[PDB]
């Protein structure tokens, strides 16, 4: 009757083997860069995650005793969180981490999706910023997805935020009837987040008055660093291309941000002010996050099949109801070196020897009346044909030689 | 500021490759088993976890729409239900399916721990049974623990569980007032439930009393099960204990039950109306289930440490600030075949070579104002002292052919 609730769903077979080779990959890319794994709780306090003071899609709830708690939505709040409370700051600098785990959207009947998290935290350096990028492509690339676009762009700093902010309350006042609800509220309180507001109304508006990008407000500071990401990047032979519509509205957000779109597989940027948003002291930071359904979906589009899952060694057929049970205790003798399964009711040798080729067994076990009086075994290497009568000990080491 | 809330950790290091392993260990044995690997959602629906009619520790909410949901508390519920929903009845039985991941215990701040599961479903074959015990022990042995404990028992079918029952009725009702609160209920609803409540009250009661075990209330056809699972572990040489203290209590509890010792590190047991419960048809099932973490202390106690985290294959060292950026582009041009770090900032070469060391890098590389004009680099295998100057292009060959 219960099904699994309305976006999520259950793993197993091809689709699971898709999600474990993307984040096996990105394991492989992420650790010869340095970066260490961590793994943090599937829910957290909420203010973990609050954003910050600024008027639905985070499942939120309170354990025995009153305390908010949060169903993990996003992962770098959790790791900024992590290197806190574990005084990473003492670590030599930067401190490079990177996660894999579930998700949780509160949308209506993905909620629950996977992505892998990549942090370098605790310094301000422009080649961690390339790094992060080149990174992120290299991991997409090392998967076999080829046509990827890179993105790249700046929100500046904080002094230059703010006049970007003055600016767009002036562009955008006077059309003030033109948004709607949350979008009049920003103006008021953070205008760049009506920036990035997914209000299709809020949208028009924007694409007609086309109102300049946050990139022509760039600081001094900030374009002299976006200027090194960008020198790093050639150096690296990394295609970029900038985008001044790549926008980060949260206050925490500063200079490089970037995306890489085949539509975004996966993104990030720097974002300097999260720590103390969460009370630690100031830890620069920069890195990515990308959807691993989002990757699988990629790689199906470009044709990306996977080969099919491998079989037994060996698969007994028992021809006797007495052999049901030999067959397991020869098949628990195999195991776990060798992969060896059984059938559980008697069936003509025929019929027994079909199945084996349909499960893909290298080898074909047959038990019956006479290998049981004679304690053997019939194995017919299912590929050749050849077929051989042993003894119960020697099973194991001439299956070894023959998989060798 | 916010730490990870009580009954959760972030796993990182050491502890976090431990669980790998424990992990990596069980998938190991319970594929070569036949077993699949399914992953079930983090929540579901609160009706799969709910154990029937009978009157805190389960994390439950509802998001939008009313709709009740619960955190994963347990595997078994989740892994039938996912039988039913993708129509595994249809599949070859009976169908193998393992699992690991984490699971929600709502206690007064492990709240979040992390388990095993394997279930055998679609047959009442006592092979499946001992299978079950073989494969839980095996996990665990493999593991490198010693003095393991296997305790056996059985807990009937449900006719001979009505008996026990009224029987528990007998015995406990003119001692109604030392029971309490939900075993004074328990009496009325389901006796053997209150041989499974963890009120010291109530335990103490039950320790003077010493009534009658549930395996002097075995039936016919239950007594000949538990006979079968019996032979299958000597004929496996897997020693056990008979143990008339291991009870369940819950409705859809049958036959076989069991634990491994070392304090219980897992167990499990055959439970043949779950499915009935959650709406779908008969569908006999066996399992077990262990804590990762308690496997952990487990080994831990027994002495088993890990050794240390290996280091990269090279170490970078640039020696002026210009090199800091060399560094990156030669190590971004060696990974990630080779796991190539570098410093970001400048440092003499001793002090760098001092860091490699620490870091257990193969090799140590220098970037200095020399070998950025020739377009070279310095390398040292820090194990044997030798130190080569190449050019940039044989960098990678040189190193794989070194550490082949």
């Amino acid at each position: 009757t219960a099904r699994a609730v309305r976006g999520t769903k259950d793993l197993f077979g091809k689709e699971l083997r898709m999600h474990q080779r993307i984040v096996a990959t990105a394991r492989k890319v992420l650790e010869a860069a340095g970066a260490l794994e961590l793994v943090t709780p599937i829910f957290e306090e909420t203010q973990v995650f609050e954003k910050g003071v600024g008027a639905k899609e985070m499942f939120t709830f309170q354990d025995r005793g009153g305390r908010s708690l949060t169903l993990r939505p996003e992962g770098t709040a959790a790791m900024v969180r992590a290197y806190l409370e574990h005084g990473m700051k003492v670590w030599p600098q930067p401190v490079r981490l990177w996660m894999a785990g579930p998700m949780f959207r509160a949308e209506r009947p993905y909620r629950q999706f996977h992505q892998v998290n990549y942090e370098a935290l605790g310094s301000e350096n422009p080649i961690l910023d390339a790094e992060a990028v080149v990174l992120l492509y290299e991991c997409l690339k090392e998967l076999g997805l080829r046509r990827l676009k890179v993105k790249l762009s700046s929100v500046g700093d904080p002094e230059d935020r703010a006049r970007y902010n003055a600016y767009l309350r002036e562009v955008l006042s006077p059309h003030r009837e033109a948004l709607s609800e949350d979008s009049k509220e920003r103006l008021e309180e953070n205008p760049m987040r009506i920036l990035d507001s997914k209000s299709e109304r809020d949208q028009a508006l924007l694409k007609e008055l086309g109102v300049r990008p946050m990139l022509d407000f760039l600081g001094e500071e900030a374009r002299a660093h976006l200027k090194e990401v960008e020198r790093h990047l050639e150096r690296l032979s990394v295609p970029y291309e900038l985008e001044p519509a790549l926008v980060r509205g949260l206050d925490y957000y500063v200079r490089t941000a970037f995306e890489v779109h085949h539509s975004a597989l996966g993104g990030g940027g720097r974002y300097d002010g999260l720590s103390e948003l969460l009370g630690g002291p100031r830890v620069p930071g920069v890195g990515f996050a990308f959807g691993v359904e989002r990757v699988a979906l990629a790689l199906e589009a470009e044709g990306f099949g996977l080969p099919e899952e491998k079989g037994p060694d060996l698969y007994l057929i028992p021809l006797t109801e007495e052999a049901v049970a030999e067959a397991f205790y020869l098949a628990e003798a195999l195991r776990p070196r060798l992969r060896a399964e059984y059938a559980l009711a008697p069936r003509k040798p025929a019929k027994g020897l079909e199945e084996a080729l349909k499960r893909g067994a290298a080898f074909a076990g047959f038990l019956g009346e006479d290998e049981l009086r004679a304690g053997e075994v019939t194995l017919k290497r299912l590929a050749t044909g050849e077929q051989v009568r042993l003894s119960r000990e020697e099973v194991p080491g001439y299956l070894l030689q023959a998989l060798g």
